């Protein structure tokens, strides 16, 4: 680390092969050569398609990722046309007699599988020499492949936590105020407990210091803890104000605090650590930025995980039906109430029109450590982007009415194969020096790694096993 960053325009294109490889297996599954019945052959391929073609892409092929994402593409349409040129429901009834219900959407589980897979390789592809140096994290100013994890983790949470909301809505009851805090309590213990393990250990650690990125105490395990209890008292305010209207003025308020006058800068870089606030400046800081993204990743959950568009659903949770509101509609509940694509489209036009003018007079850049307006504007925009295109495949492809099995394996056992990698990290490093191997040897461990895991992984699906920590 402790290099400036690359650019975005190179980040897009290295990570681009997560949505290639999907939109391939679509291709080569629909071309009907396959065998029916579940064999090696399948294994072999979804395994070739997932696991590997992201280690070549990080690693090897890093300098030249438009050469790679051919070589996926092309064999794939061609077998498809083949198999296409060889060869020899729907109804509005139901979507009438259907009623507000949620449902598994699959390109979701596909988008929270890839992340997922790719933050289990580059945890441990960050020791080795094979793994170029422009794309570790960086202090204060700067853009990295690096510093996208933190803020999409967080994007991805909001977008799945709206569903209880939504539920909670059909209910005829309101639950009481000191519910509420209950339900966020048993939600966060777990995340909670193991953040709190790490401060009554880091004496035992005595490692390297890294204070610089959340402090001495604070910790990631406790901002992803912290959110749903700050956000609970939010609702009685929403009741009167749209959500968004929220997280708009928190980034406003905090970037007229930062941008207002130098003092606050000063005292954020270069104060002593005496006491507890000073000594955890950072971790308390960002939090002004982590809320608006959580806050905006609620509001993209809202037209998502619901099975028809209802009422008014492109800002507010809400199940009415608009079979009624057909009847002269106004101009304005026709165009707040659409489709998954067509609010992903809107959303996604908006931001890029901010965004291009706002980079174009912030006088300082992107900066993780305090995570100011810059950097949740490029957090938000990337990922309304990627989810457009993942979604669109599937209206494509029209499957819409399972996915590879090392997606849904990675995705049904989250928690419990993130903390099995970190231990597995954790026993290489000190098993054998990793900055003066070779670079074939480098190569085998990590794939001796991946396979490891994803064997786990498949086995624990297999036999219908889920932990729950
Ligand atoms: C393509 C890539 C793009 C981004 C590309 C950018 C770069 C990407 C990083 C790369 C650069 C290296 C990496 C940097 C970053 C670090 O180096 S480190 C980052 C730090 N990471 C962490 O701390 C891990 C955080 N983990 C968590 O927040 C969560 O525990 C997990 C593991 C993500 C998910 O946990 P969970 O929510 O308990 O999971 P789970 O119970 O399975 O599901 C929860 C709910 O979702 C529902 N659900 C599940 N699937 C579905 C579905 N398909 N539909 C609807 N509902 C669903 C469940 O039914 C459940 O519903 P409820 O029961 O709540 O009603």
């Amino acid at each position: 680390t402790g290099l400036n960053g690359g650019s975005i325009t190179e980040i897009n294109a290295v990570t681009s092969i997560a949505l290639v490889t999907y939109i391939s297996w679509n291709l080569l599954k629909n071309s009907n050569l396959m065998p029916p019945g579940i064999s090696s052959v399948q294994y072999i391929i979804d395994f070739a398609l997932n696991w590997v073609a992201l280690l070549l892409s990080i690693t090897i092929y890093a300098s030249e990722p438009y050469l790679l994402n051919t070589l996926i593409l092309l064999p794939c349409l061609l077998a498809f046309i083949y198999g296409k040129f060889t060869s020899s429901i729907y109804n509005k009834k139901k979507m009438i007699t259907q009623r507000f219900q949620l449902e598994k959407k699959p390109y979701i589980t596909a988008y929270r599988g890839g992340m997922l897979i790719l933050t289990a390789i580059a945890i441990l592809a960050v020791d080795f020499p094979i793994f170029p140096r422009r794309f570790a994290k960086v202090e204060t100013w700067g853009t990295s492949l690096m510093d996208l994890g933190v803020g999409s983790f967080v994007f991805s949470n909001g977008i799945v936590s709206s569903r209880a909301l939504l539920k909670n809505l059909s209910l005829k009851s309101k639950p009481s105020f000191l519910k509420n805090a209950f339900n966020a309590l048993k939600s966060g213990g777990t995340l909670l407990f193991l953040g709190l393990l790490r401060l009554f250990f880091v004496k035992n650690l005595e490692y390297q210091e890294h204070v610089t990125e959340y402090g001495v105490h604070w910790n990631f395990f406790i901002t992803l803890s912290l959110l749903p209890l700050v956000l609970t008292f939010i609702d009685p305010v929403t009741r009167m104000v749209p959500r968004c209207s929220i997280a708009i003025f928190i980034s406003c308020i905090y970037e007229w605090l930062l941008l207002k006058d130098d003092r606050t800068l000063n005292f954020l870089i270069l104060a002593d650590r005496n006491c507890f606030f000073s000594a955890n400046r950072e971790g308390i800081f960002s939090f002004l930025g982590y809320c608006s993204i959580f806050l905006w990743g609620q509001n993209t959950g809202f037209y998502l995980l619901g099975n028809k568009p209802t009422l008014n659903n492109l800002y507010k949770p809400s199940t009415q039906d608009v079979v009624a509101a057909s009847k002269k509609s106004s101009t304005w509940d026709y165009w707040t109430s659409v489709t998954p694509l067509s609010g992903l489209c809107i959303w996604s036009t908006i931001f890029l029109v901010i965004s291009q003018l706002v980079f174009q007079y912030h006088p300082y850049s992107v900066s993780r450590r305090f995570a100011n307006l810059p950097y949740t504007l490029w957090v938000i925009t990337y990922n309304l982007l990627f989810l457009t295109g993942y979604c669109l495949t599937d209206k494509i492809f029209g499957n819409s009415s399972k996915v590879a099995e090392c997606l849904e394996s990675i995705n049904s056992n989250g928690l419990f194969l993130f903390l099995l990698a970190n231990v597995s990290t954790g026993l290489v490093n000190m098993s054998m020096v990793t900055i003066d191997s070779s670079p074939l040897k480098s190569f085998l461990v990590l794939l001796a790694y991946c396979s490891f895991i994803a064997v786990i992984s498949v086995f624990l699906y297999r036999k219908r096993i889920f932990i729950k920590l």
